[PDB]
């Protein structure tokens, strides 16, 4: 199935491309050469294409070499959209300045070649009743302009879909402008206006090398994975642990002075176990001082239950019994074994939970729980 | 008034009115036009004769620029306009007409394709004859000042050794045919392909905006690390030095307060650590029992002048000049002369010419007695 091409169909010749060029075989029949020149015209085109002709008893052989530079038209497919634009705005030109006379155009393309600049030429030209096309056809060569315009710019169909059968299928926007153009100023100036739309889009647009690019990118990531960190321990720093330290001096100052209630209340938004051990000792004495019980019985706490070689658990059960927390003193008291801290921590508990209503069954279960253990020890303690 | 390239070499005004551009000559100079009409038929072409003047209007296309638009497009819209000046020149047949290749003489479309505004006629209007030489060096110096841009179009035209030129604008002016300059700018536009494919294309807003932020997150970053240093590396070991050195005054280990305080200064120390310093300081010095009494509970007290915890850490750590000149900011007697002391102590055992030790000596001496 060896279909032919659109320049085939119409000038009724084998179109091939050879090591030595273009070809482009008629039959002598369909060829009249009345003058002596034997087609001698199409040479005054492009003169630094190499135009051969060839005439046999039977077969006219055209033989067009445009430098080796040049590209055929469907290497313009692969190009970006500026380079389409400025291909098709330049081969309207190039079909709008066409003045020679015996020579007629076929814009199709089969016969379009174009150099670096984007420039378009044509390979084959016709003469006047002599080389098909033998006559002029403005409106067929301004349908072959429209459609080379939009094959080369669009590109989604094939030349024919574009030329002939318009009328039928669903069209891209910027191929219907393209053939829905009605003169060559209409043309070029819709060419001109995507020329003009593609610059200074490309205005707005920085180029960078894609590795400079993406190092700047990790940088910058970089900079954010240790921003958090250094945010994060700096806010740590400036409204925790800076607050503390002088929280640490000022209750240390005070309890130097004497001042056992301006230590508890300097360190009442800290918990216990997150002050230093010897913090923690003048927290406890501090809350001994403060709670009032006897001199002799405070002497006896001082020195030999709240030291700064005790127990660290004797500093928490007196800041947890200072504090109010007395079901966590218990707990304390229970682990050292010291049935004065239990008992003394009871009686408080008991009453923390009459405060509380008796209709929580959980105090009620609770207050039974403490009630048992003080009947117990009064009458051990009242024995032996 | 030195005048264009173009205008000195045609001895004619060149002019931009909104008729069109002027190039008007003198009727001496001008030998008996209408050949100027054959080359671009589509640019609208008048020749006025006056009585002593002959302006020659060109007016282009409006949508066809000036040749100085050039040099704000990017560098491979550069290097195809030079290729098709190339081959403008290259492609010029028409033998009545001569070429003048001059960036005030080029206009140029939307498909970046030159045109020449001004032509001469053979033996008529100037240039009146062809210099193929001079068209060559017109036309390398055209796509020089096109392409590189960094100098002006009589530097490039000079053709002298002289000025040191750009590595484009060299291979363009050292081309020693057509075919050699069309492929040297066909292997650059190549070149330009070939580079642009490692490239990524941001918008420059979107591009400027993340610039700001990553400058927003170092200006940031700075003061942060730089507090994180201070509080880690400096702050926090100070806070346990503080909480040692207090654990070691409720244990009555002077000596250890001392060596827990002893990389710090004095005045850095809060005044309540000071005074744990001090009395630490003056427990160490082991001086009489009723003497350590009377200085504890009279002079280095919670209550007390900052000073005196000042004289005493300075006394504790041999800074005996020092100590002095707060014993006399205090005007405590005693403080000057135990500080005057052992100041002649420390100058002592050191050597026998040292007659700012004895004058120091001399002095102590006459206040105590």
């Amino acid at each position: 199935g060896e279909q032919k091409s659109y320049l085939e169909n119409q000038l009724e010749a084998v179109a091939e491309k050879t090591d030595a060029g273009y070809t482009f075989t008629f039959q002598r029949e369909k060829i009249k050469l009345l003058d002596g020149l034997e087609a001698n015209v199409i040479k005054d085109i492009n003169p630094f294409f190499h135009k051969e002709i060839d005439v046999t008893d039977d077969e006219v052989i055209i033989t067009i070499q445009p430098p080796s530079s040049y590209k055929a038209f469907r290497f313009m497919k692969a190009k970006d959209k500026k380079s389409k634009w400025q291909f098709a705005y330049q081969l309207v030109q190039a079909v709008q300045q066409h003045n020679l006379s015996r020579l007629n155009l076929i814009v199709a393309p089969e016969n379009i070649v174009f150099d670096k600049g984007l420039t378009p030429y044509f390979l084959h030209y016709g003469v006047k009743e002599s080389i098909p096309p033998y006559e002029r056809d403005e409106e067929r060569v301004w349908q072959e302009l429209k459609a080379a315009a939009a094959l080369a710019v669009d590109g989604a169909f094939a030349f024919e879909d574009y030329l002939k059968f318009n009328e039928t299928l669903t069209f891209s926007a910027e191929a219907k402008a393209i053939l829905d153009a009605e003169s060559y100023d209409d043309l070029l100036e819709l060419i001109q206006t995507h020329i003009d739309e593609l610059e200074a889009k490309a205005k707005t647009y920085i180029h960078i090398p894609r590795k400079k690019w993406n190092i700047q990118r990790y940088i910058g990531l970089g900079l954010i994975v240790l921003l958090v960190p250094a945010l994060i321990y700096s806010m740590y720093a400036l409204f925790f642990a800076q607050p503390k330290h002088q929280a640490i001096v000022d209750s240390n100052r005070a309890f130097l002075n004497k001042q056992y209630s301006e230590v508890i209340s300097t360190l009442s938004k800290y918990d216990a176990e997150s002050l230093p051990e010897s913090v923690q000792y003048q927290l406890a004495t501090s809350y001994v001082e403060v709670e009032n019980l006897g001199s002799a019985k405070t002497k006896n706490i001082e020195n030999n239950l709240v030291t700064l070689q005790s127990d660290p658990q004797h500093f928490l059960y007196w800041i947890d019994y200072g504090r109010g927390e007395y079901k966590e003193a218990i707990s304390i008291g229970r682990k050292l074994e010291y049935n004065d801290y239990i008992y003394f921590a009871l009686a408080k508990y008991k009453q923390q939970l009459l405060s509380e209503d008796t209709n929580d069954e959980d105090i009620q279960k609770e207050l039974d729980s403490v009630n048992s253990e003080l009947e117990k020890a009064q009458k051990e303690r009242q024995e032996n």
